[PDB]
């Protein structure tokens, strides 16, 4: 049977993640106000919906309620001070842990310095940590009691496995100092042909060290030129569901789906493939 | 890639090969049980500009993505699939699927394919262990010589069953003269789906023949799915369902109702284009 042997399974905030394929559910994470998200009327002071950012988070919820996989929400901010009112809303409006996620190192610092200021550092997942990140960043996760981060296994060489493998190697000191007990692996998938390198990246790396590992293709297919010149923007849809889900297939723990909106696609489809492993 | 697999050419419509190198075929059926295009299904009667269109659109897609578009012609009477072959024939120059439950529709097929000159472009949808003894003599008394075959066992979560299937079904082959034999590994039920993609990776080891299935039953039939899940939701599992072989490698889909097209081929698409650049590859095996 489909089994690596010897696999890990973090519990954050009352959730699980990581294991075997079909035994243990995969965990599903939907990103929220993320760029150019219509339900934010300003980006740079955070100012959003609130009624229909709390039904996206519900009817992530619902969901997967019903399936049994984790649905976590994946918080996107544009600016400090937006990042901040996300957070707080989010913690609001569910008990669940929750990612926070920046490109910029100075924003995930502010969120990082808010947890503790509200009291939320042992909810929060750190989204992410790469070898490229700052020693600020690293020194503010170790002044703090976060213990999981997401680590970017970020590497030029887009469909090199062994790439991705030394890009956590790389990162693993900097889980130490930061005393981040709780890696889950984003093995990075970039673009279209990143997705077997990727895929093949989780099954080594669940092989050497037992991590959960997963990954998000949204960005794979938005960033796939003359696609949707071509099918249309309807078609990005199944195209973004099978990219975010090759990797199930293929026995990872967690997608990063992108929109929270794709929510009802992605749990069906992700339950049908562990509910196939399982039996 | 190793170099054993067989890659065939029906209707000029390249099929299998080794995994990653050449496109996914994609196979819609049309005028099955139910379908609201048909009127009348015992005399053939439908909507000939709604199944034009049908048609057309997966033909659409296929020209875009280069995944190979084939109509599965489901046929409920003799009269009725005689009909809609010259329909489908009329419509299209690609090679199509001809396929019934019951034996003696299938022989219709096969008698109006040598009939009007369709015999290089039909597929015998399909042969199984269990075929009667006159689908395998009409297949014989014809130049028919592609075939989906069917890897039926009773044994759903098997693959060594499956291969037994198709072993009992290789002398059929060789006397009906199916060169061109597409192995159905058999997809029942969702927890089938490993085992009917298992058995089509030991096949396509074993043998060079192009392998698929569908799984348009597997999520119908999941007791409690729709009522704990919407109706809609049963779309995103279907497409998993007809994918998932796909990922581990396999060279066609029997995706279900060609109104479907819109969702597998840019699914199908997306993991054709991925293990494209994996072609050739110890990757790609390995993964």
């Amino acid at each position: 049977m489909f089994r690596f042997g010897n696999q890990k399974a973090f519990e954050i905030g009352k959730v699980n993640i990581g294991g075997e394929p079909g035994d243990n559910p995969t965990v599903l994470i939907g990103s929220i106000f993320y760029g150019k998200h219509k339900i934010v009327e300003d980006e740079k002071k955070g100012i959003f919906d609130k009624e229909k950012a709390e039904k996206l988070i519900k009817e992530q919820e619902e969901l997967s309620d019903k399936t049994g996989n984790p649905g976590l929400v994946d918080v996107v901010g544009m600016s400090e001070e937006a990042i901040r009112g996300y957070m707080e809303f989010v913690a609001d409006v569910t008990d669940k842990p929750f990612l926070v996620d920046s490109a910029i190192a100075d924003i995930k610092i502010a969120a990082v310095e808010y947890a503790k200021e509200v009291g939320l550092e042992k909810r929060i997942i750190y989204n992410s940590i790469s070898p490229e990140s700052k020693d600020k960043e690293i020194e503010a996760l170790k002044n703090s009691n976060i213990e999981a981060a997401v680590v970017l296994a970020y590497t030029f060489n887009v469909t090199s496995s062994k790439a991705r493998i030394d890009a956590l190697e790389k990162v693993l000191p900097k889980l130490e100092e930061a005393g981040i007990t709780k890696p889950l692996i984003d093995t990075f998938v970039m673009d279209v042909p990143s997705l077997p390198a990727a895929a093949k990246a989780a099954m080594e790396i669940k092989k050497k060290y037992g991590f959960p590992c997963g990954s998000g293709a949204h960005n794979a297919i938005a960033s796939w030129k003359g696609f949707k010149n071509m099918l249309g923007k309807e078609a990005e849809k199944p195209a973004v569901l099978m990219a975010n889900t090759l990797q199930i297939v293929l026995g990872s723990d967690f997608v990063l789906y992108g929109p929270i909106e794709d929510s009802k696609l992605v749990f069906p489809a992700v339950f049908t493939i562990d509910t196939a492993y399982r039996y």
